[PDB]
């Protein structure tokens, strides 16, 4: 099946035509005086020409401006002193926004195997201000398999042949697909042809019929996830830091850089919900594979995965690129990272964001293994010191390894306590987890492929330098972090505890805060919709300025 | 042998410490009473903690403002009502430029041979106006083997230790090594471990003892070139346009995006010379290896080549990387590419710049090969025609190839009039051509490996699309180009000729335009400087706003 959405009036509000009534009022002009002027000469006339892309706006422009003057001619008015056609679209086209309900159920629609499109009348924009529509062009677009534009194309609703080309671009017969629209001009075209129609006035009551003629749920269903990232379709990075160590990126948006730094053992594709809606806020996100991991460069060697060599390879990574700062945000061994790079290398960080991992100033007085014996729910971290035992266990069966560890907090295991004596993390797992509802089996196999390239051993050295991490954190003790910070704490983290983080105003005075209920460790994948607002309110006010 | 350079008063003027001077007469307070309270307390004092890195400067404020107030105490004087230590440092680190001169000569000495540093006694910055600095670290590192910084380090100068620390990064013997500084007592245990040390009041004498000592030519000597890059310190991306097609590029920078479309048969790499001056004057510089070309995909079908294919291509690039404009910079048919993203996708276009290449509209009343015909130096584009021949030509010997290519206007040939009755391009060329002045061996050589990939197919079946291109072309004879627009024209391109260029305000009415004299068809590389001055001049004006 398969269904298509006009863009003003329908998956666009308010319809950029419906403010040609609005403004005939404001001026007092004659009713419909101005949607006149605008389809005077129908087929043959300026604004035909402009949706077939004969001419571009900014040429339209003067051809609307006389056209209004021979229709006030004609109903024997005068138009305003500063009647402007130029200025009335502008704010017009400015003022539409997307009508979130009939994209949430083109979404659906799609989601459930349908082939959806956009079909419009539209045109070539060259003015000064085009880049606002171009935005949300670009927002809607990605969200459907086509997008079918008058000007592009040539023809113009409703002319026959469009509706024809539509036809064969979905590659399906008439009574396959639905057909949305405002105008009922363009809807008889479509019904002539045997497709489903329906004539959108009020959203709600369309997507009343469209469920009933697609016997799917659209109306009211649950809130939808973020968008997600699809591997292939994403940009991919790559900068080389030292001779034998590159490190691989995703990149999506334009603004402020904003770089996002994983934990262990994850990858960029756990961002994968922010992603989107970060570049979509208006900031450039690059999501790390950080070393060891995926596409980036894994060395044996364990001093290769301190926390000075880390940071300074991120340094390097931001020199490369040519970027004098990046706000990092970083979970769990990620938001340990960027608090160092906050604390060492601020005049790069633009501002800092840690989920779940709180800054703990190192103790001079207290090695590293003694405080990590201090607590019960650490145990699993003396497991991974000794080279090769962790590697094994983590890397005999990848599909359990991450079924295993991914879960919502009711979903657990794992018990991270008592596992040196157990003698291993699922020691006490099934062979065969089943999926959490957090993640898809096809989610899963991807962190699978992307472990199949360098396994563990690189991701478990983040773990093998505490001396060394400790030594140097030791000078930074007479430092405070007095740039732009955020520390987002979860809930049912039953190992990074929202407790933990409670002296950290000690050490970063105007330290802003967030917290998420019901939300375990995964915090990205487990509340997506959360972590969004959070990040993006903080961006806003402490980072784009 | 090795150079060290310090930072302030040496690699940046004026020397931040110079402000200390300048703003204790502005505020008629006694002279030295700033410079003492800085130095209060020497080697224990809070500005050796500062430049240790055992605080932050925004700890160090608050610090200094109390040393001035025991200054001030001691000498019997009072501090002004709005004193502020803050407002003072804020002024003295923005105005503190490069000194231009001096990392001249750190070029000129590297490129010789040397291993360049820079040792400085800095701090780490949280202010809100960091970035500033930041910016300029940025610039002047990249130029540098290493950078030395204090508070990363632990140590100051003048204490003995960071001088054997340099040393030893250096791996070289103290009389190996020249040392310039602008602060006599930082000197001294330099020389006393026996290196040559310059003391820098002027820049002019300090550069006359630097060339008297190391015997290179480092003061008034010609015009350097612009920064080039090497591909390996470079950002390298890559993004999937369609299942078999994905198109490389290389990323610098940040601010507006500049997507740089090199011609035949090039690379990212001609813009070599752009690419660091861009990114350097506020843009994130996206330099394409075109379909066909390079790292990106080379489908063998003529029909992927066509202009519509190629600037729909370009259009999903900018979507998948989550861009709504660029601004469009192309050269030769890259030039021509740019001109049809102006015509079709305006709303995508930022703005447009062509280097040579001319828009010429289409001639609905003339077949394009028969528009070929009419003009002698075009004939070369008959013989590319047909598939197969050029190609043989073209790989049989690739340093051959764009040694003969690529030259300067005196150092020609090849003459492109009579390709075919000759038989072939270098049928009347040298077998081992000179290399041009313009070139290295080794940029060459770049060339030559990029080429192995795909060979020629590829970028002649730019060419093999005339009716094709022709047709698409045609529908856009009603249009007009009224985005912002430049043409840069060069004097001696003996092809893509000035005059060429001379009706394009027809379309074009806004048009801005530039020219360089002496320059060849290789604009890029022939006169990167005056090409790198007329575009960047052009996007603040005209893109950046
Ligand atoms: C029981 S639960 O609440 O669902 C939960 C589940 C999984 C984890 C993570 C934790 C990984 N992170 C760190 O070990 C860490 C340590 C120090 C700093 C610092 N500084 C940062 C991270 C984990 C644990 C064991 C694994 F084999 C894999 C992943 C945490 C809580
Ligand atoms: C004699 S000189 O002045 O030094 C000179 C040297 C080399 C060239 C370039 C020209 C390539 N470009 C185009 O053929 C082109 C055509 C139409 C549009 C359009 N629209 C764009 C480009 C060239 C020519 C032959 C080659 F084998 C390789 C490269 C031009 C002038």
């Amino acid at each position: 099946r398969a269904a298509v959405f006009d863009l003003d009036g329908v998956l666009a509000l308010p319809a950029v035509f419906g403010v040609l009534g609005r403004t005939e009022e404001a001026l007092a002009l004659p009713r419909g005086l101005l949607n006149d002027a605008f389809q005077k000469g129908g087929p043959e006339g300026a604004t035909t020409r402009l949706m077939k892309g004969e001419i571009t706006l900014s040429q339209w422009i003067p051809l609307m401006e006389e056209n209004c003057r021979k229709c006030s001619e004609t109903a024997k008015v005068c138009l305003p002193k500063n009647f402007s056609i130029k200025e009335i679209f502008d704010k017009a086209i400015s003022a539409r926004k997307i009508n979130r309900p009939m994209l949430q159920a083109a979404l659906m629609l799609r989601k459930k195997g349908f082939t959806t499109a956009i079909l419009t009348n539209t045109w070539l924009d060259d003015r000064a201000e085009r880049d606002g529509l171009a935005q949300l062009m670009c927002e809607l677009k990605m969200h459907f398999d086509f997008l079918i534009e008058s000007c592009q194309v040539g023809m113009v609703k409703p002319e026959p042949q469009i509706y024809k080309f539509l036809l064969d671009t979905l590659k399906a017969s008439p009574s396959e697909v639905v057909f949305l629209d405002d105008i009922g001009a363009n809807l008889k075209p479509a019904r002539d042809l045997g497709m489903v129609t329906i004539l959108v006035q009020d959203t709600d009551t369309a997507l009343k019929e469209l469920e009933k003629v697609t016997g799917i749920q659209l109306l009211n269903t649950p809130a939808p996830l973020p968008t997600s990232c699809n591997p292939s379709d994403m940009s991919h990075g790559y900068v080389t830091v030292k001779p034998r160590v590159r490190l691989h990126f995703v990149e999506l948006g334009s603004g402020p850089a904003v770089c996002l730094c994983h934990g262990f053992p994850e990858s960029w594709y756990s961002w994968r919900y922010q992603i989107p809606a970060l570049a979509q806020a208006g900031y450039r996100v690059l999501a790390m594979d950080m070393k060891g991991y995926g596409e980036s460069s894994a060395p044996p060697e364990i001093e290769e995965y301190c926390m000075e060599v880390l940071c300074k390879e991120m340094v390097t990574f931001l020199d490369k690129l040519g970027l004098s700062q990046a706000v990092f945000i970083g979970h769990d061994w990620g938001g340990m990272l960027v608090w160092y790079m906050a604390l060492f290398y601020p005049e790069r960080v633009r501002a800092v964001a840690s989920l779940n991992t709180p800054f703990i100033p190192a103790n001079p007085n207290m090695s590293p293994l003694e405080s990590i014996k201090a607590n019960p729910v650490f145990d699993y971290q003396l497991y991974f010191q000794e080279p090769g035992v962790a590697e094994a266990e983590l890397e005999q069966n990848l599909s359990r390894t991450f079924k295993s560890l991914f879960r919502a907090s009711d979903e657990s295991v794992l018990s991270m306590h008592k596992v040196c004596e157990a003698g291993g993390l699922f020691v006490n797992s099934p062979e065969e987890p089943s999926l959490s509802r957090m993640v898809t089996e096809e989610e899963i196999q991807f962190y699978v492929q992307q472990f199949k390239k360098s396994g563990f051993r690189g991701p478990l050295n983040w773990y093998r330098n505490m001396e060394r991490n400790w030594k140097w954190a030791c000078k930074s003790l007479g430092r405070k972090i007095l740039i732009p910070a955020l520390m987002v704490t979860a809930e049912k983290d039953f190992v990074l505890v929202p407790q933990m983080s409670q002296h950290m105003e000690d050490w970063i005075p105007h330290l802003k805060r967030g917290h998420i209920e019901d939300c375990g460790h995964w915090t990205q994948m487990d509340k997506p919709t959360e972590v969004n607002q959070i990040l993006i309110k903080w961006l806003d006010s402490d980072a784009r300025n």
